[PDB]
RNA sequence: AAAAAA
RNA sequence: AAAAAAAA
RNA sequence: UUUUUU
RNA sequence: UUUUUUUU
RNA sequence: AAAAAAAAAAA
RNA sequence: UUUUUU
RNA sequence: AAAAAAAA
RNA sequence: AAAAAAAAA
RNA sequence: AAAAAAAAA
RNA sequence: UUUUUUUU
RNA sequence: AAAAAAAAAAA
RNA sequence: UUUUUUUU
RNA sequence: UUUUU
RNA sequence: UUUUUU
């Protein structure tokens, strides 16, 4: 309610930070060729383009995708997403199809809390398979 | 009542022939691929919004939607970024289209603090999209 | 605390908008009056740029205020009279209000009821007005559409 | 109570007005013919005859009409009204109908409120029709 | 509400009055000359200034007056009034006087009820005393 | 419930009326140029399609207003309105934009009550723009 | 209840019917020999005059008669209704008579909602008898 | 905006003002301009609410 | 609460 | 209690 | 209680 | 309350 | 017990 | 509440 | 909540 | 009914 | 989203 | 609600 | 809270 | 039981 | 109440 | 309830 500046009364020198970590949902998009799978990699999320290039390690928490470009002919879109880590690959394929061809076809899949490391640029998230050739993700995720 | 009334008036009362006006202006601008337009405040001073008599404005909300269809295989997108004189931003306040055939939309608040007149010369933020126009609707206050 | 940064808006579909929105207003101006003669204040005075209503062309008068806009004659006290006029049927009312104190204006005013109030162009006129001040100062609370 | 004079303390001058407005109902007769319509004219609602001759215009409310002398023999009465306005004449037929030949036939109709505007003795205000040779009429109207 | 026409089932011809009565505030002025008194004649106020000329009878109410021009040099304005009545005049002088220079002096009284008989042209209402020339009235009363 | 036919003890002869007022919803279509108004005629409610012949006036009350053919390559849909009254034409200019280029655009305008008035063949209802080469209307209104 | 024109947001092009059905009240007359049954025919309620000449058909509710003329020297009214139907003629006398000669004869009956089909101009609704000439019928039905 | 107010009286004064929203309460200096002002009277009386800083 | 219909 | 005729 | 409007 | 119906 | 009828001049 | 009456 | 300047 | 601005008016 | 900001009663 | 105080 | 005094023209 | 940036 | 959430 | 007064 305050027009003008005030004195903060100001004690001890407090514990201070200039390297927090931030919580995320970084957009970006990955090129899929047809019955090809494509490892997504982790580096992709550091980045000047999202302010966090100045991080080495990310903590993934869930990822999700959606098909970016349209599909073949006659056919409906589809995105599938096989969860990768380091102490050891999954066989999931959470898959999505889209009910009308113009729509985009979307999925997502949630890291359980005792599969929340960190992982670095070299190392990989997911494989995605789509038959469009353009998939854009948003992985909700915690640099540090 | 289906006849006029007599009205006990009193005093002279303040007046003001030239008040403002808090309005929902639209207006379309071309963009060009790969390319930011910066979109000019002069735009909602015009005849055809009836706001030619103003000089200044202050704006509160920018919200954007796609006008044109996109490139051929794409969705649309918009995307917008803020601009103030006392610093420009960084944010790329983006929205998408999951239909081919349908818009794309985002759009952006302008918080209290930020509030300050701007003049013809003067630019609102940045629009990128892949589509060859975009309908900009600006929640503004005319003064 | 509120927000002290842009946030970001999840708009949805293109909305109905209206780049000619109509505008609620109580606009004032005066008028010249001679002693003893009426004088038809014209719809057009309410369309100009002074008023921000030059890109209007026709309005919905609700009500009209009037105020002696100079002083009276010597030794006479300030007044005014009102004569509503419409096009389907002109009045022949007088609302009439004087001055109390020769210093002080004179002042009355008239109510236009909901089935009289259509719209009025520029060549139209709203009513007359009488007086032994030379002029008037009207303000008239009207949508302009 | 008071039986003499007693002393008002008047303070300013008030709003006045010399030529006040006035709701009435009019009673006046039309005549009528024989399988012919006639309009009856705003301007028969300004004469001396009712103290409205120092009125221009007139805000018709409803109208309601009676037959004044006897129908046609082995007939009943009967009367009929169609609404006129300035911004287009109506095609109703409100029609009323005496069950005994010795008794007048009656019939009205309103005005709603977004068509009350005023009218000039050059205006009409609705056709009357009838079998008997004069009708009487009652307009409910507000003058000014 | 409603938008069109309605019929009305109207019954017997009612009771009817062309020439009905009429409650009225009159306001009007007289020229009043210093230490005389002037009679304010009833037929001020029958005129079609009014819309009353169709009246040849009145019952007064209450009578409150308005100088309605400056006073003389150095003065404050006053207004006398002395009822009049057919049956007896009144020794009264009702008088209000400014506390303005700049300001009209006001008075008035009520007729009681027993005194309210009614009034022709010819008869007067009440003797004005001013040091303004001009006097403004405003009688109320029921014309019939 | 009966089975059978039953007397009615029916009275006096009722009011009655033949050519009632009706309030409808008329549906119609219109052309329109490329940058280029059109004004819509009164005329088009009256018509035995819409069993209005009968009328020869009618009081508007909300005018809504679709797109009834596909818009130009690479554009959305659009319609306008511009209401039209006879006391004043309206500078209003009610726009509604599709957001799927498949998708109708849509519109409408209600009238205020102290401006619904009637209006005759001759009269027009609003001004129609577009970039589709024809519209659908859908006037709701009372014929009286 | 505003005083201007507001912006209704539409939506989808609604069903529309430019054709729909109407509930009427039809007045008209017939004509009447003595000691003679006339038969009424259905088209007699399809006819511009009652705004229903687009129509071909009609469900038929109600059925009410009055005589119309006078009776004959010394006698009183009356009038007497038999219902008419496709599937079978009914031989009810549905009859009214009046208690003062100047006074009209009235009577109707109903028609249960079992027996409430369509009738088209060739059809009868009833048969009508009465010692006046003519006889006033009011019928309520259901144009579609 | 030209907010105007008249009087009612000729002997009395003639008097208006206007509030700035929070969103223009800034700092302004010496160089800097309040407000324009327009009147028939060849002097005007402000009061002017401000917060020195 | 609007119009037409015991 | 619905339907029919009656019925203070 | 029904039908158009809503 | 004369004639008909109404899930046993 | 919020404990009888008014009007005229001065609170 | 003072005070002058039916 | 007392005091100061402001303040519907 | 979580981290990164604050843990006390 | 069901209360408020600007002009008006 | 800008500047001061008020028993820890 | 069954939320202030009447009369004149039109319900 | 104050609220504000970013998070499925 | 018009405009704007 | 509209509206015209003390
Ligand atoms: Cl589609
Ligand atoms: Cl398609
Ligand atoms: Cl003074
Ligand atoms: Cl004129
Ligand atoms: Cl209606
Ligand atoms: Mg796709
Ligand atoms: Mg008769
Ligand atoms: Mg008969």
């Amino acid at each position: 309610n305050s027009n003008v500046v005030t004195m903060i009364r100001a004690g001890s020198y407090p514990k201070v930070n200039p390297t927090p970590t931030w919580v995320r949902a970084i957009p970006f998009e990955v090129s899929v060729q047809s019955g090809i799978a494509f490892k997504v990699p982790v580096g992709s999320l550091f980045s000047a383009n999202f302010r966090t290039d100045s991080f080495t390690s990310v903590t993934v928490m869930s990822v999700r995708a959606w098909t970016q470009l349209t599909p073949p002919v006659n056919e409906y879109s589809f995105v599938r997403l096989k969860p990768l880590f380091k102490t050891g690959d999954s066989t999931e394929e959470f898959e999505g199809r889209a009910s009308n061809i113009n729509t985009r076809a979307s999925v997502g899949y949630r890291i359980p809390t005792n599969l929340r490391q960190n992982t670095v640029a070299a190392d990989n998230v997911c494989e995605v398979r789509s038959n469009c050739r353009q998939v854009a993700l948003v992985i909700s995720c915690c640099f540090n």
